[PDB]
C-alpha cells in the first residue's frame, strides 16, 4: 500500500490554477486580518550606501478598496504581459516547433542508435533518452518503443529496454545540453518570483547550462547500471511472441539517405550560426558587448539568448526541412509554427493565475513576509551550504507526486520558497538548478501523469504482466539510484564551485 | 463565371500574411538602409502645443547602422512582443468568452431566439440572430446555418433562402454586435499600435467602436426583410420531403428543455446581477472609482479596465449556467476547459508576433511617419471632407479584403499604412477602426478564399441538390451589394453628424 499513498498524494489537492485562485483569494483576507489590528515584521538585510534602505520595518498591506480594487483591476493585462517567463517562452517556442516538426531533431535522435556500438547503445539509449527532453514528445513515442525493438536486435532484452530509455526520458528530464524550451521558461518564473526582495533580479535563460551540461554524463552513467539492473528484478521472454509484426516494422523509422543527406545539410547551417553568435563575443574589439564597459556580463548578448535560441532551433530545422523536402511551402512553415503555439493552452492560464499570485503576493508585502520568517529559520540549526540544499531537493520532489508538474509545481512553490531561501545566503539561481533537478527525479515514481498508456502499449507489446502497475514497483530501483546520484552532483556546486552563489559577490 | 477567376485570383495571389510580414521587414531594414544611407528628409510634421514636440520641425529615416539597429531588434523582441496591446488584451478576455460558449450559455441563446420568435419575426429575427453570433465565432455556422434552413421548412418558406438568410447575418454581420466581444479589444489594440507612430500615447479602448456597432446592429436587421425579397429569386417547388429527410426532426432534439429553461433564467439572472454591480461604481459623483483626484469619468481606471470587465460578464454567468445546469460539474472542470480556448489563437501569436515585431521596425526607423505625411498632404488636397474621403476607404480594404483579409490577418498589415496618414487628414483613429472594422465584414460573404465553405454547401446538397457548385457566391453577390451601400451609408451618417474621438484636436 506504498502505490496507494502514493496515488492519494495527486488526487488529493485541487488543479494548480485553482491553487492560484485560492491563494490569491486567501491572500486578500490574509492581508484584510492581518493588517486590520496591527502587525509588523522588524529587520531585513539590506545593507549598502542608500538605494537599499536602512529601515527594517515592512508591513502587511490590506485590500482597502480604494487603493486595492484600482490596483488589481489596472494591474491585470499589466502583471500578465511584463510577466516574466510569457513573452520568453513564447519566442523560444517559435523556433523549436520548427525544428521538431521538420524531422530535424526525429532524425537526430534516430540516427544515433544506428551509429553507436553495441556496448555503446546500452548506455546510449539511456544518455539519448536524457536528451530527448527539448522535443517533449519525440522521447516516449519514438523512442520508448523503439528502445525496447532495438534492445531484441542490437541489445539483451525489451522490457528492460522499455525501462532503460524510460529512466533517460522521464527521470533525465531537465538535464540536457542545449538550452531547452524549460531554461528561459524556468527562469522566467524563477526571476518574477526572486523579485520580492531584491526587485531587479534576472534569471537569465543560460542559468544552469554549465550544472545541466555537467549532469547529463552522471546520470547516463548511472545507465550503465542498467546492465546490472536488468538481471536483479527478473529475465524472460525471447523475441518471437512478442508483438512480432509491430517489432520488426520498427525499423523503417530508422533512417533514410534522404534524412543522413539533411542532417548533414542543416548541421552545416546550426555550424554556422553557432559560428556567427560567437564573432560579435569573442574579441575585445568586439561589436556586441557591454558598448560602454566591455564586460561580456550585463551585454545585449546574454539579454538576446532567448532569441539565439529561437534562432539556433529554427533555421537548422528549416533549411533540413527544405533541402530534402520534409515541408516544402513557405505558407507550409507558418502554419506549422500555428501547431506548436496552440499547445501552450493551459500553460497561458497558470501563468495569468501566477503573475496575479506573484501580484498579490508581491505589492500585498505578504511574500517578503514570508520570505524574512523562513530566513531566520534555515539560518538557525546551522544549515550550511549542504544541509539546506539536500532538505531543498527532498521536498520539492515529494510535492512533485501531488501537484507537480514541471512549472505547474514552480509556479507554486517559488514565491514561497525562492523569496525565503534568497535571504539565507543563498542565491536564487541555485535553488533554481536544484528544483531542475527535484522536478525531474521522482517523475518515474508515479505523480499522476497518465502517460503510463503508451508506456503501457509496450509493456503488453513484450510481457503481457500478471498485475498492473508493476512497472512503478519495478522502477523503484532506478528512481532511488538517480535521487542519490544527482544530488552528490549537486553539492560539487555548492561547496565547490558556483558562479552567481549567496546575496553577495561571488 | 468571367468574375469567379478574377476573385479566385485574388486570395491566393499573395503568402501568409506572416510571410508577408516577414518580407515587410525585411524589406524595411533595407528600405531604411537605401533611403537613408545616402541622404533623405520630410518637411513640416503639424504637432500642437508650446511645447514638447511642438517645434523641431523635420523627422528624418533612419537606416540600420549594425551596432544600434542589430542591439534594438536583439534586445527588443519579446519586450515588442509583450508590450503590443492587442496581445495582452485579448488573451483576457478569451478567457471570458471560453466559459461563457463552452457551458452552452450562447449556445443555448441563439438556440432560445429561433425558438421565442413569432415567423413574421424569423425571417428578421434569424439574421439578427445571425449577427448576434459573432461573439462566439463559432456558433454561426456549425448550428444557426442548417437551423435557419431547417427553420425556413417549418417556420418558413424554402430552405435554401434559410441557408442564406443566416449566412448573411453571420459572415456579413460579422464586426457589429451586440455586448462587445473579442473582436473589440482585439482590433482596438491593434488600431491603438498604429497610432503610437505619430501621437505616441494614444489609447484605444474596446468600447470606443461600441455606440456604432450596437445601433449598427439593427440596419443590417431591417434588411433582414431583403432576405424576403430574396427567397422570391428563383424560388422552387420542394415542399418538405426534400433533400434533409429525418435530419430534420432530429435537429428539433436541439430545441429547448426546462433545464436550460431554468438555467437561463438563473444564469441571466446572474448576468443581470453582474452589471449591476459594474454600474454602481461609476454611478454618483460622490462614487468610488473614477478619477481618484479629478472629479471625471473618462480617462478614469474604468474605461481601462473594461477589458477585464467583458470577461467578467461573460465567464461568470457562463459558470452558473455550467453549475445549475450541471452542463459542467468539477471545479477542475472549467479550468481544464479553460485551456482549450487559448489553443485557437495558434496563428494569432506568430502573426502578432510578427506585427509587434513590424510596428517596431516601422515606428523606430521612422518611415511610417514618413508615409504618414507622404500621405497626409495627398487627402486633404482633392478637397476629401468627412464623408466624401471615407468611401474611398470602405472600398480599398473592402477590397484588400479578398486577398489577405482575414480579421485582423490584414489589419495588423494595413493598420500601419493607413491609420497613421488619415490622423493626420484630420480623423481620429478611433472613426478609422469603424471604417475598417465596416469594410472586412461586407465583403466575407462573396469568397476571400473563405476556409469555411464546409458547412455551408453541406447544408445546400442537404436542402437543394446544385448541379453546378460556387453557386451560393453568384446567389450571395445581391446579398453583399445591399450591405455595402447600406452600411457605407450608417457610417457617413455618424461622420458627418456625430462621433466623440473624431480628429486628432478636441471634438
Amino acid at each position: 500500500r506504498f502505490l496507494r499513498t502514493v496515488e492519494w498524494l495527486g488526487n488529493m489537492l485541487p488543479h494548480p490554477v485553482t491553487l492560484f485562485i485560492i491563494f490569491i483569494v486567501l491572500l486578500l483576507i490574509a492581508s484584510a486580518v492581518g493588517a486590520y489590528f496591527g502587525l509588523s515584521v522588524p529587520d531585513p538585510r539590506p545593507v549598502g550606501a542608500k538605494g537599499r534602505a536602512d529601515d527594517g520595518l515592512i508591513h502587511v498591506v490590506s485590500l482597502l478598496d480604494a487603493d486595492g480594487l484600482i490596483k488589481i483591476l489596472t494591474h491585470t493585462v499589466k502583471n500578465f504581459t511584463g510577466f516574466a517567463p510569457l513573452g520568453t517562452v513564447l519566442v523560444s517556442l517559435l523556433g523549436v516547433g520548427i525544428a521538431e516538426k521538420s524531422g530535424l531533431i526525429s532524425a537526430l535522435m534516430r540516427l544515433l542508435l544506428t551509429k553507436s556500438p553495441r556496448k555503446l547503445t546500452t548506455f546510449m539509449v539511456v544518455f539519448t533518452g536524457i536528451l530527448s527532453n527539448t522535443a517533449s514528445e519525440l522521447g516516449y513515442v519514438v523512442l520508448i518503443p523503439l528502445s525496447a525493438v532495438i534492445f531484441h536486435s542490437l541489445g539483451r532484452h525489451p522490457l528492460a529496454g522499455l525501462a532503460a530509455a524510460f529512466a533517460g526520458v522521464s527521470g533525465g528530464y531537465s538535464a540536457n545540453l542545449f538550452l531547452g524550451t524549460i531554461d528561459p521558461l524556468l527562469a522566467g518564473i524563477t526571476q518574477q518570483a526572486a523579485q520580492i526582495i531584491h526587485p531587479d533580479y534576472v534569471v537569465g535563460p543560460e542559468a544552469n547550462w554549465f550544472f545541466m551540461a555537467a549532469s547529463t554524463f552522471v546520470i547516463a552513467l548511472i545507465g550503465y547500471f542498467v546492465t546490472e539492473k536488468i538481471v536483479e528484478p527478473q529475465l524472460g521472454p525471447y523475441q518471437s511472441d512478442l508483438s512480432q509484426e509491430e517489432k520488426d516494422i520498427r525499423h523503417s523509422n530508422e533512417i533514410t539517405p534522404l534524412e543522413y543527406k539533411g542532417l548533414i545539410w542543416a548541421g552545416v547551417v546550426f555550424i554556422a550560426l553557432s559560428a556567427l553568435l560567437a564573432w560579435s563575443i569573442v574579441p575585445a574589439d568586439g561589436i556586441l558587448r557591454h558598448p560602454e564597459t566591455g564586460l561580456v556580463a550585463g551585454s545585449p548578448f546574454l539579454k538576446s539568448i532567448v532569441v539565439f535560441i529561437f534562432l539556433l532551433f529554427a533555421l537548422p530545422g528549416i533549411v533540413y526541412g527544405r533541402i530534402t523536402r520534409s515541408l516544402r511551402g513557405e505558407r507550409e512553415v507558418v502554419n506549422a509554427m500555428a501547431e506548436s503555439m496552440s499547445t501552450l493552452g493551459l500553460y497561458l492560464v497558470i501563468i495569468f493565475f501566477a503573475a496575479q499570485f506573484v501580484a498579490f503576493f508581491n505589492w500585498t508585502n505578504i511574500g517578503q513576509y514570508i520570505a524574512v520568517k523562513g530566513a531566520v529559520f534555515l539560518k538557525e540549526v546551522g544549515l550550511a551550504g549542504s544541509v539546506l540544499f539536500i532538505g531543498f531537493i527532498l521536498i520539492c520532489a515529494f510535492i512533485n507526486l501531488m501537484i507537480g508538474s514541471a512549472s505547474a509545481q514552480w509556479a507554486v512553490t517559488a514565491p514561497i520558497f525562492v523569496p525565503m531561501l534568497m535571504l539565507a545566503g543563498y542565491a536564487p539561481e541555485v535553488i533554481q538548478a536544484a528544483y531542475r533537478i527535484g522536478d525531474s527525479v521522482t517523475n518515474i515514481i508515479t505523480p499522476m501523469m497518465s502517460y503510463f498508456g503508451l508506456i503501457m502499449a509496450t509493456v503488453m507489446k513484450y510481457k503481457k504482466d500478471a498485475g498492473v502497475g508493476t512497472l512503478i514497483s519495478m522502477m523503484l530501483p532506478y528512481s532511488a539510484f538517480f535521487l542519490i546520484a544527482w544530488i552528490a552532483l549537486f553539492c560539487i556546486w555548492v561547496f565547490v564551485l558556483g558562479l552567481p552563489v549567496g546575496p553577495g559577490a561571488p
